[PDB]
DNA sequence: CCTCCTAATTAGGCCATG
DNA sequence: CCATGGCCTAATTAGGAAG
């Protein structure tokens, strides 16, 4: 087919093509996320808020109750 | 050259190694989420603490709070400084 | 601590499905 | 409706090893 096309960095207007960037987008950040947690060893968080309110996160151990705790889920929660 | 190298999922026992993969991935993690962020118009925070205990971050807009606070900045430290 | 040669690896449309 | 999930290709991205 036409292949991977570049994408110009802008908001995506088409709602249906956003919708569709951000579902695999999200699961490739994701992956990243974990890869580099894994293999260097690092603390890493990642948090990804859809506009479907849908919160998609990712936490190392040391990290997790910025998204767990009652406190941390707060914070985010405020700023959502 | 060889090219790319299939490395397995694993902790990277070399230190130079190690660092030399972290300093590429972790540009590269947040290159993607500057990307995911504007293409889509969505809410990303990243968080990355390296061995030297930097902590690169990255936010957007309505997250900031959440790396650039008495409260959010607490809590991050309390985090990676408590017992595990 | 922050380029080169290449192969591994995401994604882009597009259509289909839980 | 929304979120993935292939398919087919093409745009990126990292190894390894040096600058």
């Amino acid at each position: 087919t036409r292949g991977r096309v570049k994408i110009k960095m802008e908001f995506i207007d088409n709602k249906l093509r956003r919708y569709t960037t951000f579902s695999k987008r999200k699961t490739g950040i994701m992956k990243k996320a974990y890869e580099l947690s894994t293999l260097t060893g690092t603390q890493v968080l990642l948090l990804v808020a859809s506009e479907t309110g849908h919160v998609y996160t990712f936490a190392t151990r040391k990290l997790q109750p910025m998204i767990t705790s009652e406190t941390g889920k707060a914070l985010i929660q405020t700023c959502l």
